Parts: C-alpha cells; sequence; structure tokens
C-alpha cells in the first residue's frame, strides 16, 4: 500500500528518485542538513522508494502507534555511511549487525543522529575515492525511550520486574536527545541519501 | 489471525495449553515423537502473537512475490532454556543473543533440540522446544561468520539467499538471519 507521492515503479519493487531542487521535498531536506551542516554542500538528494522495507516498517509503526499512548513514535533522523554500504541499506535497510561502534556507546544496536552536523563525520559519512560523502534521512520508530549503555543488545526493560516489555529505543540523554539506538530490523525506512561534498 | 487460534478477548498476546488427544495436539507431539519418543510431553501451548504473525506475514508474502514458485516455510525446532521462554514468546529469536552464520538455528529434527546445551533442563528437570515456522526460502551452505546469508549470484551483491544450512542436500539445521522469519508457534515443555 505504497505512498501517493511516489513515482508509480511498474510493477518494481525499488526505486531511487532524483530530487528536483525547487521541490519543497527538496528544499525541506536541504534545509533540515544546512540547519547544522551549513560548511559542506549538497550533490543530489535521492528519494528511496523500496516497497518490502516500507511495507514491514509501515508495519511496525502501526504496532507501536497500537501499543504506545498516543506518542509521537517516529523522528526523522540522520545516518552517515560508507559508499560501500549504499546498495545493501537502499535494498535492505539497516543492519545491527553490521553496525560499526560509536564513539560513545549506548547499545550494540543502529545510531541515528538528531543534527546532520554529527552523521557528517569522516567517522560515519567516509569520503568515497571521488571526495563524495553519503548522509541517509531515515524514518526511525524511536517511541519510547530511556538513556542506553554500552552492553545492550536489545533496549531495556521499562521494568525489571517485566523484562519482556521493553523500551523502543535508548538515546543518549532524554532531557536533550542527540542520537538514538535501534535494535530491531524494520524499526527504520530509509527514506532519502544525501549525496554531499566539502 | 490464523482460523484455529482460538478467541484472545481483544488481546495482542496469549498462551494457549492445547488439549491432548485432538488434532492441533496430536499433530504437534508427532512431529516431536518422531524423533524423541524416549521424552515425556508435560504440554504444549500455542503461542498467539499478533504482532510477531503480522510481521512473520508480511515478510513471507514478500518472499512467496520474491522467489520463483518456491515453498518458503518449513516447520522447525528450537531449544531454549527456560529462562528466555517469556521473551521468545513475546519477541522471538534474536540473531543478537543466540558454525554457519550469526543468525538463529532451527533444527529439522527434535532430537537436535533436545541436547541439554540447547532445550536446558531447568530446576525441575524441565526441557523446552519450540515448534517454529521458518521463512527458509532459497537457502544455500553456510559458512562462519556470514552476517546475511550469501547473493545468489556474485553479481548482483544485494540479491540474497533466504537462508543457510549445514548441508544443502540433506539439511538438519537452518540458519535464518533477520528478525522478521521465524515464528514460535508451539512451546513444548518435556522431560527426559
Ligand atoms: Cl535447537
Ligand atoms: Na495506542
Ligand atoms: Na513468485
Amino acid at each position: 500500500n505504497l505512498p501517493e507521492h511516489w513515482t508509480d515503479m511498474n510493477h518494481q519493487l525499488f526505486c531511487m528518485v532524483q530530487l528536483e531542487p525547487g521541490q519543497s521535498e527538496y528544499n525541506t531536506i536541504k534545509d533540515k542538513f544546512t540547519r547544522t551542516c551549513s560548511s559542506y554542500a549538497i550533490e543530489k538528494i535521492e528519494r528511496i522508494q523500496n516497497a518490502f522495507l516500507w511495507q514491514s516498517y509501515q508495519v511496525k509503526k502501526r504496532q507501536m502507534d497500537i501499543k504506545n499512548d498516543h506518542k509521537n513514535n517516529e523522528r526523522l533522523l540522520f545516518h552517515g555511511t560508507d559508499a560501500d554500504s549504499v546498495p545493501y541499506v537502499n535494498q535492505h535497510g539497516f543492519n545491527r549487525s553490521c553496525a560499526g561502534k560509536n564513539a560513545v556507546s549506548y547499545g550494540k544496536g543502529t545510531y541515528f543522529a538528531v543534527d546532520a552536523s554529527y552523521s557528517a563525520k569522516d567517522t560515519y559519512s567516509k569520503p568515497d575515492s571521488n571526495g563524495r560523502k553519503h548522509m541517509y534521512v531515515v524514518r526511525v520508530l524511536t517511541g519510547v525511550f530511556t538513556k542506553g549503555r554500552a552492553g545492550l543488545v536489545t533496549p531495556p526493560p521499562k521494568n525489571p520486574h517485566n523484562p519482556t516489555d521493553l523500551f523502543d529505543s535508548v538515546t543518549n540523554n532524554t532531557r536533550s536527545p542527540k542520537l538514538f539506538v535501534v535494535f530491531f530490523d524494520n524499526q527504520a525506512y530509509p527514506e532519502y541519501l544525501i549525496t554531499f561534498t566539502a
């Protein structure tokens, strides 16, 4: 049941759609990026249309919407990546088994930044052999969250006497969240890919 | 939500103890006793987890569409220790807890899962294994260190097998690498 602003893909399941700088769609992403990354320059922004990831992600959104009490369950966040991971992410999304350590670790899952500046660090968005850096703009199901800790393999339980009722994600700091970690597949939809440069 | 599930009173999760001697129980007990006739069954419970089921069915449909006329689903076993039972009931099998890859492992034969290393006897001597619907799909031989299955063709590196196995001609185990590929359908509590 695919979004109606999507390009018609003609029975195909995957497509990257190049956005056009006049569009509000392009400019809102650009502005979100330049909020913290004004020193960097955008080459192109591509919309990612992946039917299967979209469908699995939306089911999990519905479930989290049901389980949580009228919460705002989804945030739009950034993830820097190397060029070599781009084909995999476009197709298969974010895999906790493939994630690198963060400089500051709040668990073993996939990290998503509030600020594009964070993701824009050479450590996360490594320059390809042409100087191009790569960052995804992601819908992430952050749900209800707590401060994480380095050893986490899943989010911690809300209550220790009920170990299976879990927070949806973890953050560095619940007062001022700058990162969120997710620990399950299809909890994050890669919506746009920003190609950018110095 | 499948028909043989019994009414949930608008709940999204429950465990339903099966009635011995009726068809559902006999079908699952037969699968088990095929290889573990020396073990005693204490009870079998049907796991009715609406959220896991929904995500599993989504993936089953996608794989049915993606694969050329394949039988993508198998019934397999998984031994678990007692302390992991509430987690699995609620959230399934997680590769991040857990020789042929860093995924979750499912046995063809209940005998494999009956091993104490997999279905660790609790304090009462009670062992636990699941009967599991697994999206095995198109599979290939696994090997250590895999974090996803290999690509079907090394020239389309993102087009992946669905699962791996120890032996493709005669598989005794399957390894899946994602969260929506294994539904815990029944829990068998039993003794040696
Ligand atoms: Cl097992
Ligand atoms: Na709700
Ligand atoms: Na098909």
